[PDB]
């Protein structure tokens, strides 16, 4: 009931994926610059300039609309994850512990930002550790690494 919980805590997200998801970013970037350089887009803009960024923005619109329909599922994911991890690990090559960075970012902004209590860090930080042991799986499956 992580799930359950969890759902609860989304609504502030999914009532402005766009804003959200530009935080979610901006933060990711600032705290771990070297996950910029992952994304060709938006590898080499000023530190100044991410913050507001449309471009950022809108794709981390993307990233959490995804994770919605993730949480959504409520632990039957399957269907939707391997592509998630079909793309990351052969198109994107992006290693995992990637996924651990952001998921950490999340649950800080989402703490700072849209009310998430302690109760509520703990719940998602379990359902991210599913996602990302499911994430590892299929990259294992793929031959991606270990
Ligand atoms: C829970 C975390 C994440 C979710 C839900 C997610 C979701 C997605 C989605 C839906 C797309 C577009 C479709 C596709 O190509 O699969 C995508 C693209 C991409 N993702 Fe992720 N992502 C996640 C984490 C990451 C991380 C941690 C990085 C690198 C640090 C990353 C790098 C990329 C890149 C480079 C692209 C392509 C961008 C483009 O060309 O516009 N992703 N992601």
């Amino acid at each position: 009931a992580d799930f359950d919980a969890v759902l609860k805590c989304w609504g502030p997200v999914e009532a402005d994926y766009t804003t959200m998801g530009g935080l979610v970013l901006t933060r990711l970037f600032k705290e771990h610059p070297e996950t910029q350089k992952l994304f060709p887009k938006f590898a080499g803009i000023a530190q100044a300039d991410i913050a507001g960024n449309a471009a950022i923005s809108a794709h981390g619109a993307t990233v959490l609309k995804k994770l919605g329909e993730l949480l959504k599922a409520k632990g039957s994911h399957a269907a939707i994850l391997k592509p998630l991890a079909n793309s990351h690990a052969t198109k994107h090559k992006i290693p995992i512990n990637n996924f651990k960075l952001i998921s950490e970012v999340l649950v800080k902004v989402m703490h700072e930002k849209a009310g998430l209590d302690a109760g509520g860090q703990t719940a998602l930080r379990n359902v991210m550790g599913i996602i990302i042991a499911d994430l590892e799986a299929n990259y294992k499956e793929l031959g991606f690494s270990g």
